[PDB]
């Protein structure tokens, strides 16, 4: 079900294919801030998820780097895909620039994405 | 200087490839939680960082199913490796459990570990 | 703008006053956890935001206390006022309950609620 | 009543609390770092009945960044609990939201992490 295109409340593109191993391969292309084009993701999935009604925990990382620029910035996604007519998948993120250590307190940004299937 | 076997403040032990291409990939195993043995992990990170002090930013997911156990959750770490006499990596992390919808306000875990290569 | 009966996704419900020098007062019930009825609730907000269009900034805090139950936890909340014909509070949250050393690892949760003043 | 008095973070800053028998905490914060100048209002609440069993105490308190200096339109907001002993502490994760248009309202909100102590 994870296999796929899908679309945040910004407007972001997340291509991803989910492997039988647990694998999160894809590109991610971000509506907003410094960046441009499409950018290398990897990540991982609960490839055996519960039995009950429960989401499928996964995650995937992309550092802002690409052919075309270097943010020196990473971001990772943590949630759960949910099946189903309003296949959702539901997330929270950190995005961590490089900075200097006397820096470090203002290094991360959190917050939250849905992805769906239609924009 | 990412490459090699990181412990952080809980005494788990992090075994790290990074690549030429800005992969992660590597293990994991946890002192804590849910889990045994090794996990599987993939990951990114900025492969030309600035030159002005900042560190390298980074992130890898761990989904914590292996041939032992499945915990049905998964563990994003996003930040930043700091070169030096001791090199460190600082990160913050999202811990996200499948969940059913009613309970997904408290599916996420937050913390933060800081991984050295002292055993 | 921010006085008012707030209502999140959960359907919790959020009762405030925000003072002229950056007070916020109230009560806080929430429709799920380890909590009933009402607690009590005060945090800080800018009395004097831009008015370039942004948001204003506030933050607040429940001790999950009351005469009925403890669950040795409190939440934080901070984010921001979005006025407008639809009046929004945007939040990020931080629910951190009472831990062992050994068990502090887990001892925060993170979540994001979004309020409004319509009635569930 | 071991949470009363001046403590001191990790960057310096210093944080002035009283707790109230109800729950109540008041006081003052001074940011060594930031868009911050002199002391700022702090209100913010603890459980006051805490377990016995060497679990913390639980509490959580907001700045808001303005003060009669001038004004950051942002706030944070700690999240924690105090630990007792030789050694006090108080362990925090944080949130710094800032006041957005709608449009940069994906960039609003730092999280961080604090250490405070009686030294
Ligand atoms: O500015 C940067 O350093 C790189 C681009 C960051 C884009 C972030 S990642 C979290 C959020 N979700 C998105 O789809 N875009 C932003
Ligand atoms: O309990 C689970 O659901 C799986 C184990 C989670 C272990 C977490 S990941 C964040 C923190 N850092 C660690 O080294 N262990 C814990
Ligand atoms: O379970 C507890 O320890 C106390 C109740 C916590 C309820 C949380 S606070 C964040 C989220 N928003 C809500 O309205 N309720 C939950
Ligand atoms: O820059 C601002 O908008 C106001 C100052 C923010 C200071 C932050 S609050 C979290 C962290 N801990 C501190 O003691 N200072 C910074």
């Amino acid at each position: 079900g994870i296999t796929g295109t899908w679309y945040n409340q910004l407007g972001s593109t997340f291509i991803v294919t989910a492997g039988a191993d647990g694998a999160l391969t894809g590109t991610y292309e971000s509506a907003v801030g410094n960046a441009e084009s499409r950018y290398v993701l990897t990540g991982r999935y609960d490839s055996a998820p519960a039995t009950d009604g429960s989401g499928t925990a996964l995650g995937w990382t992309v550092a802002w780097k690409n052919n075309y620029r270097n943010a020196h910035s990473a971001t990772t996604w943590s949630g759960q895909y949910v099946g189903g007519a309003e296949a959702r998948i539901n997330t929270q993120w950190l995005l961590t620039s490089g900075t200097t250590e006397a820096n470090a307190w203002k290094s991360t940004l959190v917050g939250h994405d849905t992805f769906t299937k239609v924009k």
